[PDB]
């Protein structure tokens, strides 16, 4: 139900495709729109190695969001299993010169499309990279977001399925 519940969207794919993809080492990516859980969704197409790098990427049109709890997505493993993602967000610069901070997931689907809503406290830092500008806060700073990143972990070629991109509140 629209504006009755406290969430907000991020994207649900209705417009034109602004996400990024590249690739190395034999692993290769696909970004194409498809069905999804209202209107239409995105797909996207993978090669995987071990030893490479695979990649799709988001920019944010807020990273003001102090106030919200969690993350949502509608989202499937479709590459014939169930694989995991190690994935990442970025802070803003302390000296307005390239990244701040750099913080990352580790989590699972599955086969099908849960709904999956990750909070803030699931969070650790990419440990051996960090900006020259930094951030030093000890923590994660939804005040301070910069841009969204996928990174590998598991080596399938395959896929992966969203609709419904979200930001969500407490539950109090
Ligand atoms: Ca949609
Ligand atoms: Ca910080």
């Amino acid at each position: 139900m629209a504006s009755a519940v406290g969430e907000k969207m991020l994207d649900d794919f209705e417009g034109v495709l602004n996400w990024g993809s590249y690739s190395g080492e034999g692993a290769k990516v696909s970004t194409k729109i498809v069905s999804g859980k209202t209107g239409n969704g995105m797909e996207v197409s993978y090669t995987g190695t071990t030893d490479g790098y695979w990649g799709t990427v988001y920019s944010l049109p807020d990273g003001d969001w102090s106030k919200w709890l969690k993350i949502s997505f509608d989202i499937k493993s479709v590459d014939g299993s169930a694989n995991e993602i190690r994935f990442m967000i970025a802070e803003k610069s302390i000296n307005g010169v390239g990244d701040g901070e750099h913080w990352v997931y580790s989590i699972t689907p599955d086969s099908s499309w849960k709904t999956i809503e990750i909070p803030f406290s699931s969070f650790r830092r990419r440990l051996d990279y960090q900006p020259p500008g930094q951030d030093m806060s000890g923590t994660l700073d939804l005040d301070n977001i910069d841009s969204i990143h996928f990174m590998y972990a598991n080596n399938k070629s395959g896929k992966f399925v969203v609709d419904n991109i979200k930001l969500i509140g407490a539950l109090e």
